[PDB]
């Protein structure tokens, strides 16, 4: 129901949860994707504070891309997402780091190289379709 | 207006032409996908004769999947795309070969490992949109 790829304004902090529903739009063996990015600025050219990508069924991948450069990538060969699946990914914003869970496991974490207070915006897109996009907050 | 995926049963030989026109999704610094797959079932779990996959900006690959395997990978850094633009692909069947013209210039060529006749399916997917698709027959 919501078009892919999709932006969204969004601020973040520490107690923030970023939730996901969607489904790939392929099959496992033909590799699709699904990237999430948390953006500095609207504009898709702009910084990027955590950058996610899976390659369902391979891999995944996480940076980020500092005044026009990518750093250091993070890989990780966790793949709990399912073939042919609905999946639900939650991104929550802790002090030190992201926290990312899929249908309900920790599978992924990032510290912060970025405040998540630079964020402004959020874009998923790639090889999905998209059920539910949520950012909620929970002050500690 | 297309909707991708898009999937058509198609026949292809000596003389077809798959024409494409369409326009990536995002530009070019966050590294967009095109992928056309020449499939032997419209199943995508198939076997694909031609699969060509471009990571817009950097380079374009082509291979088969053969009984469910991929082969030898070929890679091209030709990259005649342009940032932000519509693109008009053009596909030809030829005795030896596909022939691929992008915006009218020859940009790649990939000899035939299975005979075209034994496509039945085109799909045209991964970070585009796409207002034509178009397979034309002309006999020698
Ligand atoms: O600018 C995109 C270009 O940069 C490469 C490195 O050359 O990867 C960077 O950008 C990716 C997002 O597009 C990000 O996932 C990487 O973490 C980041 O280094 C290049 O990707 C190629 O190299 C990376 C490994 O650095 C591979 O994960 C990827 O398969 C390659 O295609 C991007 O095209
Ligand atoms: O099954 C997909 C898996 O196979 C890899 C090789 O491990 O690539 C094959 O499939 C690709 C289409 O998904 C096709 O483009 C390749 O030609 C084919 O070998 C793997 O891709 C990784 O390795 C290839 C190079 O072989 C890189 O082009 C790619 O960046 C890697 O992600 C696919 O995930």
């Amino acid at each position: 129901l919501l078009p892919v790829p999709y932006t969204e304004a969004a601020s973040l902090s520490t107690g923030s949860t970023v939730t996901i529903k969607g489904r790939p739009l392929a099959c496992f063996l033909n590799a699709p994707y699904l990237q999430v990015d948390f953006h500095t600025e609207m504009k898709e050219e702009s910084d990027i504070v955590f950058h996610f990508q899976v390659c369902f069924g391979r891999r995944v991948v996480m940076n980020s891309r500092e005044y026009g450069a990518w750093k250091q990538q993070v890989e990780s060969k966790n793949m709990p997402f399912q073939d042919g699946q609905e999946f639900e990914l939650s991104i929550s914003v802790l002090p030190d780091k992201y926290q990312v869970m899929v249908n309900g496991q920790s599978s992924y974490t990032f510290d912060h190289r970025i405040k998540p207070e630079a964020v402004k915006m959020v874009q998923v897109w790639r090889d999905i379709s998209l059920t539910k996009f949520n950012v909620s907050y929970l002050k500690r």
